[PDB]
């Protein structure tokens, strides 16, 4: 099938570099003055202490933070162990810092990084005491689990062949300790299937939880120092999240039937149900002492769920403000979770019986958090939070994404501070093709039903419209598809339009980096039968000259490796058939934003900048 910008998706053309550098010039002759004084107030929300990810240990809680231009990994209120800056003049370049873990007794602890945004990273292993690089590992392995002398482990092969000689995207599963290295996992597994491991609370048992795509989920479980004695105790035809064994009893949160989670239990081959299926999903729980934590997602906040080992609740906790709630790590006594919401950037919760607040960072200022639902095509209720400053302005920014089983739950966005200073709205929007409502709700916005999302965001956008804003709509990635597509078919909804990393060619997806892992989300652009649908709102097919479109601004990274830019420009391309009021800005320096902050900041503030413009 013909494409007439299939030059495009050669990123070395000289053609696509031209088009580049001309239309970064007009972006920024368009924002520049703009962003950059826009860009403190922007630098301020972002740069500001954010911490990562936390570990428990005998020694005390491990923790990373990000602030301004370093991360560091440290001893909770403790000395500085890691330190970003420290290493980037060891090694002489920019440096990622991924994610750590650390073993039991809080002696030894393993970080991986990226030496200047490489597409491939580093793993150390360090001595907690002295801080001897015990081991330094190229590329990174990850799932590190400590155990005697040495640590399980598990490599994800990207561009190489297995060791076995499996092709790409693979997991396999290791062992390593003085004698050496081995697969203890994995052997003959076919490209598409992935891996993890966890110890049992009490240290006894390996956990090994497999998966293949959305269709597939095996349990295996035995002795933590023998793979030899490692057994298959469940099978399931979707993932599945197991918790722990206990008492000879494997514990494991499945959302399997309605699809909304439910926990069940295995001993000896009989299952029983432990926490039934809610009217809202379950999507996370944990063990600790003789109870079960969970985290219940209701109207996409979470509440806390306590729960007996048999399943009987004995307490619930909800929060001041509508929140999102993940479990960081835990040992035999206590939880650690992270709490984010849109003006607080995170709260360090400790769970052992009760729930107890240990760090917080929230941006002060009268802001309140509201919801409300607007009504779809179909009759299906659109949840949305509200966010709001003491000013209003009848200016909206609204935010959505629906798609591939993700729900949209409350985070903080740096840039959307300034804006509700100045009389903004922040609207999050809780589409279809999510999770907030179980497998059911992310089934109906995929493939044939994927124009429900788009009904969704329109029916949200309509209705801010109705009650008088003005309105800026914004996604990302798939989120980028839905702006462009609520765009093409119902450009007066919006009075700007901001497309992030978008899809756009749905014919030609699949073709592209690795979009053809999407295809069980949008169909097959090579079955007729799934083009039918995919050709009703391909943005690229659907571009109406007849129609009036308001300004739009297109954003992508030219060294992005997952969403192909080409979509982007043949996008931008379209728009400019029409004389469309559309911008592109092509990020062009490297790496991302995790220990890069000013080049992501920047990006943001470029969005605020243009969001206030052309709502004026
Ligand atoms: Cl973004
Ligand atoms: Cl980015």
């Amino acid at each position: 099938m013909e494409d007439p910008y299939i030059w495009m998706e050669n990123l070395e053309d000289e053609r696509v570099l031209k088009i580049i550098e001309e239309e970064n010039k007009r972006f920024r002759e368009f924002i520049g003055e703009l962003s950059d004084k826009l860009f403190p107030e922007v630098w301020e929300q972002f740069s500001q202490p954010t911490i990562g990810m936390a570990r428990i240990t005998k020694k005390g809680i491990i923790a990373s933070y990000s602030e301004k231009d370093r991360v560091v990994i440290k001893w909770f209120n403790g000395d500085v162990i890691v330190d970003s800056k420290e290493l980037e003049r060891e090694v002489g370049d920019e440096v990622l810092l991924q994610g750590f873990t650390t073993d039991e007794e809080g002696e030894k602890l393993a970080y991986s990084f990226s030496i200047g945004g490489a597409d491939e990273g580093i793993t150390r292993i360090i001595d907690l005491k002295t801080g001897e690089v015990i081991e330094e590992i190229k590329p990174s392995i990850w799932n590190i689990t400590f155990l005697k002398d040495g640590y399980y482990f598990t490599r994800f092969y990207r561009k190489e062949k297995t060791p076995d000689g499996v092709n790409p995207p693979a997991a396999r599963m290791f062992w390593k300790d003085r004698e050496g290295e081995r697969m203890v996992f994995g052997e003959g597994l076919t490209s598409g299937y992935f891996m993890s491991i966890r110890k049992s609370s009490d240290g006894k048992f390996a956990i090994v939880t497999l998966t293949y795509g959305w269709n597939q989920g095996e349990v295996y479980i035995g002795p933590i120092d023998n793979p030899q004695e490692w057994k298959k105790v469940y099978s399931a035809s979707v993932p599945v999240e197991a918790i722990d064994v206990v008492n000879g009893k494997l514990y494991i949160l499945t959302k399997e039937g309605k699809g909304l989670g439910k926990i069940i239990a295995i001993k000896n081959g009989k299952i029983d149900e432990v926490i039934p299926e809610g009217e809202f999903p379950l999507e996370w729980a944990v063990i600790v002492r003789d109870k079960i934590l969970a985290g219940r997602l209701v109207h996409a906040s979470y509440k806390l769920e306590v729960y007996t080992l048999n399943g009987e609740k004995i307490k619930e906790i909800t929060f001041d403000v509508p929140g999102s709630l993940y479990p960081l790590d835990k040992d035999e006594e206590r939880v650690l979770l992270r709490y984010t919401s849109f003006t607080i950037p995170y709260r360090l919760y400790e769970f052992k019986d009760d729930l107890r607040l240990i760090e917080e960072r929230k941006v002060e200022g009268e802001f309140r958090v509201e919801e409300d639902f607007a009504t779809s095509k179909d009759g299906t209720k659109v949840h949305y939070f509200i966010v709001k400053g003491e000013r209003d302005e009848k200016r909206a920014w609204v935010f959505g994404y629906g798609g591939f089983n993700i729900a949209l739950t409350p985070m903080f966005f740096p840039q959307v501070i300034p804006f509700l200073k100045r009389g903004g709205t922040f609207i999050m929007a809780n589409l279809r093709g999510g999770s907030e409502y179980g497998e059911e709700w992310h089934r109906a916005g995929m493939r044939e039903n994927k124009q429900n999302v788009f009904d969704d965001f329109i029916a949200v956008l309509e209705k801010l419209k109705k009650e008088g804003y003005k309105v800026a709509a914004w996604g990302r990635s798939n989120g980028g598809l839905l702006v462009s597509a609520t765009l093409t078919q119902r450009p007066d909804v919006m009075d700007s339009a901001l497309i992030g990393y978008p899809v756009i060619d749905m014919l030609r997806f699949h073709k592209l980096y690795i979009g053809s892992v999407w295809i069980p989300e949008y169909g097959n652009p090579e079955d007729p039968k799934d083009r039918e649908f995919l050709l009703k709102y391909s943005p690229y097919h659907n571009v109406d000259p007849k129609k009036k479109y308001p300004p739009t601004l297109i954003y992508t990274g030219l060294h992005d490796d997952r969403v192909h830019p080409a979509h982007a420009l043949k996008f931008f391309m379209k728009l400019k058939e029409i004389g469309a009021p559309v911008y592109l800005r092509v990020e062009t320096k490297s790496g991302h934003m995790g220990a890069s902050p000013e080049t992501r900041a920047r990006e943001l503030t470029d969005l605020l900048a243009f969001v206030l413009k052309t709502l004026s």
